[PDB]
């Protein structure tokens, strides 16, 4: 959610900025909703004015020995307009509410204006892609070779875009997710959560996947109970630890990470790249909102630490204006090169939020000077999906007998194996 | 499902070995199905209503399963360790987590409402750390191949483990337009069970063993009001065998020896049942509950479960493996087991190891994955 107050009174400065993401604010309808409001609530101030006089009136008119009939009969139907202007009033704010609930994040000043991907930049890279003195093999093939790696399995219980994975393979995936957990906690501030993997909605539309992306979840229809939906990404269990609180400004910033399945039916056929269920390590920090710019660098830092001592040659691009997700002001993605696509793929995407996740959960922190509860900025970043870490371990680790070379800080988690078959 | 051959020629008998365990078969729906369609074929839609009738039956308890109706006629077979007497007032394991915030049902509630929790900083760390030990010792020690699996499977992989057709109602159900429905595992025992459906082994494959580490979930209407003792999900590190049918009664007790080993490293006092006919899970031939000391209840509860399922589900899904001896693929056995429920080990660890000031000492086996961390609070 965007300030109300800012989109109602300054709709075309608003309109303005969010037509740099290519998205077109109802200045029409906002403005037609505002000149409704204002035509309502003069009637009602001239009604309640009308009213009052006429209810004292009665008082004076029994003081002279009058006939109340007249007045009593305007009071009783003045009452009753007003009744329905307020009916009307709350309507109107309803309505206004559901379309405010459906308006993406202002970008950031510093955020690079772009219609596209295209309008990405390259904000810096780091390690060099292999060179192979073999031909490459993608993660499937590597994977396949034992049954380490099963699509078809997965296929058989669950159907397309699930995964099943056996031995070393499993096993390099949970060392992948370990090192991750051990990382963040030991060494970047970040304390360790475990959290429910099913939501009701309300932490959803907290987060902003609701009401707009429904269709995206995977929801648990349930009989005179809530409806439940299985998690897209632990940012929206973690975000929503702070709902409705005032905290105090000495908590922040407020450092999470859990390792959580993740999942999506969302509307890359061979493989693990998409899925409909995949594990991530997910960082969230709910911080102040002065600091929030610096948090979002040191936040991407974290995420491409996991990268660097993985040893994965990786790239950061800064998204544009036109190619970022809904509820961020600035996002910087991660992806790791990929050996057998020749090119690098997404495997994190680091965002502050702003105050508009704050907003839409009303997750307040009391500032030191005005005494006041204010929004609390957030920030959520991957580090990073494990899937994604697993396909980029396989195959930039392959070995010209198909063998994968185990990486050095995921040795102390392997048991013994340096070398996967 | 029981074998077809033996619910046709010794009937009665079935149905004096189901009646051990309080099920009523419908002997006379079955010998008016069997003598209709042997007038129907003699002059498909009868086939069809036979299946469902012979996917409703429970299985077959085993001879040396104790007979009785219900959980006070379970025999407790042995136990392990001294449940520990404390010289101050025991706490539960929700006045130990909510201490400082560290195990959070209020917030869990407003995420997801009743029957799910919140961890945080070093209680979220000993759950992992149990995890991560439990898959850790089975892998190195037991023999088991770690298997990361879907925790979504559509409905034949349920009717394999025998969750379906008849227990729908406790599982969550992800309603899909045009699609096939998904629904969320109960246990890593559908999903690992199911890797050798519609298979012919070789019989040098066998045994088979599985470990996977999985959240389950369940919406169980039958069945602990306060705390993470019942949960809609939980994590637990299933063990499953796929075996050659010679060997599944003496593989059951290495399985339950293998779920009994988390406990004993752990040092936390148990004891095991043998659940009688009348107790039993409907999938099960023979089940061990490990049952695990809780002193604030001041009794021992179920943290596990250890079954040999025969050729029931192996019927189910069509798994089978070539015999060595016949040449033909005959039926494999099954069996399954908690190795264990990661938060009710949890709980057990919170209360057994908890100290006068309310702080909690790191079992010895966990201190390597708890970062230095020896004491909690
Ligand atoms: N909470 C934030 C930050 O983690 C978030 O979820 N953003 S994201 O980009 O939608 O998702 C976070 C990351 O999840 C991975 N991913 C996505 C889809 C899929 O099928 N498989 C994957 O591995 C992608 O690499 C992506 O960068
Ligand atoms: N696949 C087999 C063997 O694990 C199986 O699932 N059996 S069981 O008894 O249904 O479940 C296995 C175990 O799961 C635990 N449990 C159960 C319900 C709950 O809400 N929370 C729990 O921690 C119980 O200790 C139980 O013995
Ligand atoms: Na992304
Ligand atoms: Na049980």
């Amino acid at each position: 959610m965007l300030d109300p107050k800012l989109v109602r009174t300054q709709p075309q400065e608003v309109a303005a900025r969010l037509a740099t993401r290519g998205f077109q604010l109802d200045v029409a309808r906002i403005e037609a909703l505002e000149e409704q409001r204002k035509s309502v609530q003069t009637r009602t101030e001239q009604l309640q004015a009308e009213r009052n006089a006429r209810s004292k009136a009665i008082g004076q008119a029994k003081q002279r020995g009058e006939d109340i009939a007249p007045l009593l009969a305007d009071v009783d139907r003045m009452g009753s307009e007003l009744e329905e202007g307020k009916r009307q009033l709350d309507a109107i704010q309803g309505e206004l509410d559901a379309m405010l609930l459906g308006i993406p994040n202002l970008p950031h000043e510093s955020v690079p204006v772009g219609a596209d991907e295209d309008a990405n930049v390259e904000v810096r890279r780091w390690g060099t892609p292999k060179t192979f003195d073999f031909e490459v093999k993608d993660h499937v093939a590597l994977g396949e070779r034992h049954g380490w790696l099963d699509f078809e399995t997965a296929a058989k219980l669950s159907g397309a875009r699930f995964a099943l994975m056996r031995g070393p393979i499993a096993r390099l995936h949970r060392a992948l997710a370990q090192f991750m957990i051990n990382l963040h906690t030991a060494e970047h501030g970040y304390e360790e959560a475990y959290t429910p993997y099913l939501v009701q909605a309300p932490a959803l539309q907290g987060t902003g996947q609701l009401p707009k992306f429904e269709e995206d979840l995977f929801k648990i229809g349930r009989d005179g109970e809530a409806d439940l939906y299985l998690i897209p990404t632990a940012e929206v269990s973690l975000t929503n630890i702070v709902s409705g609180q005032i905290l105090d400004a000495k908590q922040l910033p407020l450092k999470f990470v859990a390792h959580t399945p993740c999942f999506r039916s969302e509307a890359d056929t061979r493989g693990m790249i998409r899925q409909h269920q995949f594990d991530k390590v997910e960082m969230v920090q709910i911080v102040d909102p002065a600091t929030s710019y610096e948090a979002l660098e040191g936040l991407t830092a974290n995420a491409e630490r996991v990268l660097q001592l993985l040893e994965l040659p990786y790239r950061v691009l800064a998204l544009c204006t036109g190619d970022m997700g809904f509820g961020s002001t600035k996002t910087y993605d991660l992806e790791v090169w990929v050996p057998s696509q020749d090119k690098y793929r997404e495997i994190s995407s680091c965002s502050n939020c702003g105050d508009f996740q704050a907003r839409r959960m009303q997750a307040r922190y009391r500032n030191p000077e005005t005494g006041k509860p204010e929004l609390v900025h957030t920030l959520n970043g991957s580090g990073l999906a494990v899937g994604r870490t697993l396909v980029a371990v396989l195959e930039n680790y392959q070995q010209a007998d198909g063998s994968i070379r185990v990486p050095e800080v995921l040795k102390p988690y392997m048991a013994g194996i340096e070398v996967i078959g």
